[PDB]
C-alpha cells in the first residue's frame, strides 16, 4: 500500500548522514561567476519587496533564505546592472507562486484552488506576452499573480518577439504542468522513478531561465537553430542536469516535511538501493548528461561567414549550462535547502535526514 511503502522508506532513511561531494566538481569545463552588483540590486528588491501583497513572513523568509537576487546573479553574471532587476524579481514570483501549489501548499489538495489559480495565471501571461497586451491586473488580481503583470512587462520590453514566443509556451507549459499533476484519481503506491522522472522533466519551472538569457545578454536565438537537434539536446541536457542535482540537494529539506516523492527515494523504493547508493547513481547519471551535452556542441550549426550568429549560439549554451551550474551554486549559497554550516571547509554536503 502506498502507507507501507512510506513507512518502509522513512524506516530505511530516518537519521541517516550522507557526505555529498561539490557537485560543480561534475562539470569542470562550466565555470561559475557572479554578477558584479548583485548588493545594490538587493537593495532594490528590498525596497520592491514592499509592494508585494504577499504575506510579510514569507517575504522575509524567501527573502533571507531563498535570496533569488544572488540566484539571479549567478545565472546571469555578465548581464548589465539594468537586467537584474526584472530578472530577480521574476525568481521572487516564481518561488511565491510556486509555494502555494507544490506538494506542501494551500491550493495543492483544493480542486478549484489549483485550477483557478491556473486559470488566473494562465490569462496574466497572455494578457502580457500576446499580441495584444494589457499589463493592467484585474481588479480581483491575487497577490502572486498581480505581482506578475509587471514583471512581464518589463521583461518583454527587453525581448525579441521570436523570445517572447518562446517565454510565454514555456510559462504556459511551467502553470499547465502544476494543473495536469493534480489528478482526480491517486494511486495507492509511490510512482515509479522513470514516471516521475519524465514529469519532472516536462514541468519543471527552468526552462523560462534558458529564454531569460536572452533579456539578460539582449540578443535572439534564431528559432531554426533553437529547433536543431543539438540545440534541443543541449537544452534537454541541462534541464535534466538541473533537475537530477536539485534531487540530491533538495533530498534533506523533503524528507523533512515526508514529502517522499524524491528520485532519491524513489531509487530507494524500486530498486531496494540504500540512500547512499541511490545518490550515487544520481550523481552518475549527472556526469552523463554533462558529458552527452558537450558532445552536442560539435554538431551545432555554427557558421564559417556569420560571426554574430556564432556569438549567439555561444551565449544561448553558456546561458543553458549556467542553469545547472548556478543552480547548484546558488544552493550552495543560500538557507533554501539547508544551512551553509552542513558544508565543510572542502565544500562537502553532510545531509542529515534527522526530523
Amino acid at each position: 500500500t502506498l502507507s507501507g511503502e512510506r513507512r518502509e522508506i522513512i524506516r530505511r532513511a530516518l537519521n541517516k548522514k550522507i557526505l555529498v561531494p561539490n557537485i560543480l566538481e561534475l562539470m569542470p569545463a562550466w565555470p561559475s561567476e557572479f554578477q558584479p552588483n548583485i548588493d545594490e540590486v538587493n537593495v532594490e528588491i528590498d525596497e520592491w519587496l514592499k509592494t508585494v501583497n504577499v504575506a510579510k513572513e514569507k517575504k522575509l523568509k524567501h527573502r533571507a533564505r531563498g535570496n533569488y537576487t544572488l540566484l539571479a546573479g549567478i545565472y546571469y553574471p555578465h548581464c548589465r546592472k539594468e537586467k537584474m532587476l526584472a530578472l530577480s524579481q521574476f525568481l521572487y514570483w516564481i518561488f511565491f507562486w510556486d509555494d502555494e501549489i507544490d506538494t506542501g501548499g494551500e491550493l495543492t489538495e483544493d480542486r478549484e484552488g489549483t485550477i483557478l489559480c491556473c486559470a488566473e495565471t494562465n490569462k496574466c501571461i497572455n494578457d502580457c506576452l500576446g499580441p495584444e497586451p494589457n499589463y493592467t491586473p484585474p481588479p480581483g488580481s491575487r497577490g502572486t499573480v498581480e505581482m506578475l503583470y509587471p514583471i512581464l512587462r518589463d521583461l518583454r520590453a527587453g525581448l525579441s518577439p521570436v523570445s517572447t514566443m518562446r517565454l510565454k509556451q514555456e510559462l504556459h507549459d511551467y502553470v499547465n504542468g502544476v494543473k495536469n499533476q493534480q489528478k482526480v484519481r491517486q494511486e495507492d503506491h509511490l510512482p515509479n522513478p522513470w514516471d516521475h522522472f519524465q514529469m519532472r522533466v516536462d514541468d519543471v519551472g527552468v526552462i523560462p531561465s534558458i529564454t531569460q538569457n536572452e533579456y539578460a545578454m539582449d540578443f535572439t536565438l534564431p528559432d531554426w537553430i533553437r529547433r536543431h537537434e543539438a540545440m534541443e539536446e543541449i537544452v534537454l541536457q541541462c534541464t535534466k542536469l538541473t533537475i537530477l542535482l536539485n534531487e540530491i540537494l533538495s533530498l534533506q529539506k523533503e524528507f523533512r516535511v515526508s514529502q517522499l516523492e524524491n528520485l532519491c527515494l524513489l531509487f530507494m523504493n524500486t530498486y531496494d538501493m540504500s540512500i547512499e547508493q541511490s545518490i550515487h547513481k544520481v550523481l552518475g547519471l549527472l556526469k552523463d548528461h554533462y558529458k552527452i551535452c558537450i558532445e552536442a556542441e560539435a554538431r551545432l550549426p555554427w557558421s564559417t561567414t556569420d560571426e554574430k550568429l556564432n556569438n549567439n549560439i555561444r551565449e544561448y549554451i553558456r546561458g543553458c549550462q549556467r542553469l545547472a551550474t548556478g543552480t547548484a551554486c546558488w544552493s550552495y549559497n543560500c538557507e533554501r535547502y539547508f544551512k551553509l554550516s552542513q558544508l565543510n571547509d572542502q565544500q562537502e554536503l553532510l545531509l542529515d535526514l534527522s526530523r
